[PDB]
Order: structure tokens, then C-alpha cells, then sequence
């Protein structure tokens, strides 16, 4: 049995798919993991759509999506680390507010999940659209992250992993996905970053997705567990840098999830339900409520 999954070459998924494979623990659960390279989110997306892949990695407000346009595709917590907004050190912008009249790049386009929470955020505190106010320039994270390094944009709202290398580079991490949900209030850390797993998948080769399931919590584990296994996974994150590297398995370590799916799910569907009403109007990406039976149970 062969389970495909989906990567982006600057994600943070085929860390731990490179640890599936060294440990054997596809092997532990009875299948073989075949890591399809994917160039970006837009090609993930479609292979998905086009049934080429078993699984990719995405937020839940996408998955949302899929599912209320008719999709069954089935959502499993990946990490609670999420977004980061970038501003260069020593900025004067100490809040959103201070983000009018900036150029800022907003990674995923402008239904991305970190964009819609920051949107929501602005709005909430300060009756502002950021929308309205800063010069919104949308992105892939590796062209933002570069054109904040030289300077045509003056900020940037990124994957968390982008961070690190551009705190190395002159910047810092005004704000996370995470902050933004523990000001809304949200006590429980919320993973809106998951596996998607095809609804064919789940429905004729349930116990692979089972077994992936299985031996992404058992690789996580290992990387909970065993300090000595990050130094053989360094070269898949990009982190020559040493400070860069101590950075992603800080931020990547406190992501792993450890809530139970129902309390999981629970938070999740707080979450979505609060981001129109802490937005005051429906947010453009989010439906009226989450499309049944999404979380994989
Ligand atoms: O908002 C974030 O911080 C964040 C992080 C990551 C990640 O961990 O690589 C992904 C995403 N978002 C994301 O939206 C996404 O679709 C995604 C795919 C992958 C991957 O490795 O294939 N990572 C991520
Ligand atoms: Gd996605
Ligand atoms: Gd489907
Ligand atoms: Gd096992």
C-alpha cells in the first residue's frame, strides 16, 4: 500500500516525512510514504482537487471550503505554530494600526487563513480595514520573504518558518497567527494547520490513512523525544544559519499537537464562528459555519 503525500519545498511537512521514511514507521504501519514534491500551494491545491496526491497539508478554513463546495475531504491537526508578521527590528510599529500606508506583503492571497485572523484582529481593535489602508502586495512566502530583505516591502505577513531566517537578516516577528487567537480569547492552542486527506482515500484505504496518521504522530514524538534526530533532519530545513536552526525546532516543537480531536474540533469551530463576529461583517473565505464531519475522527 503506497500513501502520497503532498509537500511545498519550504514547508515544514517533509521534515517529518523524511523521519517517516529513516525510522521505517511507514513500514511500522504497514505502507510506504511517497513524498510528492509539489512547487507551491496553488499546484498542492489542484493536485488535490485532481485526486494525484493522498493527502496535503492545509489550514482548516480551506478545508472548510472544499468540504462546503462538496468535497470529503477530512481535516487532522498538523501544528498550532502559525503565521508570523514581519516588520524590519528596530520598527517603529508596535501595532496593526501602524501598518497604514506600508507595502505588505500577505502570504496565500487574500483568502489566506493567517490574512483573514489578522484582518479580523485589525478590525476588532481598532475599526480598521487593513485592506484600505496598506499597500497589499499577495505572495508565495519565499518572493515576500526576499522582497522584504530588499526593501520593497516593509513588511510581511508569512509561514512561521520564515522567520527565523529573517531574524538572521534584520527583521522581527511582531505578531503570530496564535497571538492573534489567544487575543480573541481562545484558551486551548488551535491547530488551523492540517492534514487534508482525500475523501476517497478515507473511504477506501482508511486504515493507510490510519497508518499515516500514526507514523506522523510517532515521527513528531521522536522529534519531541530525541534531540539527536534534528541534526539528521537539518538539511531538509534550510538552517545553516545556527540560531535559524535552534529557532524552528523551538517554534516547531511548541506546535505539536496534544489536545484531544473533540477538544480540537471544538476550538476550531469557536474559532471560525468568532472570526465574523470579531470582524463585525463576513469575512471574505470563512462560511456561515464549518461543513459537518470535517475533522477525521
Ligand atoms: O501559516 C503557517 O505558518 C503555515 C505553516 C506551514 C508549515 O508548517 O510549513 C504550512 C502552512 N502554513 C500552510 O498553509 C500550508 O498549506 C502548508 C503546506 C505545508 C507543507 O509542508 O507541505 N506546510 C504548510
Ligand atoms: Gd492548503
Ligand atoms: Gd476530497
Ligand atoms: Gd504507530
Amino acid at each position: 500500500e503506497t500513501f502520497r503525500l503532498g509537500v511545498l519545498p519550504f514547508g515544514t511537512a517533509s521534515w517529518e516525512a523524511a523521519v517517516i521514511k529513516a525510522r521505517g514507521f511507514d513500514t511500522a504501519n504497514g505502507f510506504t510514504l511517497d513524498i510528492v514534491k509539489l512547487a507551491g500551494n496553488d499546484a498542492a491545491r489542484i493536485a488535490f482537487l485532481g485526486g494525484q496526491v493522498d493527502a496535503i497539508v492545509g489550514d482548516l478554513i480551506f478545508a472548510a471550503r472544499l468540504g462546503n463546495e462538496g468535497r470529503g475531504v477530512r481535516f487532522s491537526p498538523y501544528s498550532t505554530t502559525e503565521g508570523a508578521l514581519m516588520v524590519p527590528a528596530g520598527s517603529p510599529i508596535t501595532d496593526l494600526k501602524g501598518l497604514a500606508g506600508k507595502r505588505l506583503g500577505v502570504a496565500g492571497g487574500a483568502l489566506d487563513k493567517n490574512w483573514i485572523l489578522l484582518r479580523a484582529q485589525a478590525r476588532e481593535t481598532a475599526g480598521l480595514e487593513l485592506e484600505n489602508v496598506a499597500q497589499i502586495a499577495y505572495g508565495a512566502p519565499p518572493l515576500l520573504a526576499q522582497k522584504l530583505e530588499t526593501g520593497e516591502l516593509d513588511a510581511a505577513l508569512l509561514y512561521w518558518q520564515f522567520a527565523a531566517r529573517l531574524e538572521a537578516k534584520g527583521f522581527k516577528r511582531l505578531i503570530s497567527a496564535d497571538d492573534v487567537m489567544r487575543a480573541f480569547g481562545a484558551k486551548g492552542a488551535v491547530s488551523l494547520i492540517g492534514y487534508l486527506y482525500e475523501g476517497h482515500t478515507v473511504a477506501d484505504r482508511g486504515e493507510v490513512v490510519r497508518g499515516f496518521a500514526r507514523a506522523s504522530a510517532a515521527a513528531k514524538d521522536a522529534l519531541a523525544n530525541e534531540p539527536a534526530l534534528w541534526e539528521t533532519v537539518r538539511p531538509l530545513m534550510a538552517a545553516e544559519d545556527d540560531a535559524t536552526f535552534a529557532t524552528l525546532k523551538r517554534d516547531f516543537l511548541a506546535g505539536i499537537p496534544r489536545r484531544p480531536i473533540a477538544a480540537e474540533r471544538a476550538d476550531g469551530e469557536r474559532i471560525y464562528a468568532a472570526l465574523d463576529r470579531l470582524a463585525g461583517a463576513q469575512l471574505l473565505g470563512v462560511g456561515k459555519s464549518l461543513p459537518p464531519d470535517l475533522y477525521l475522527d
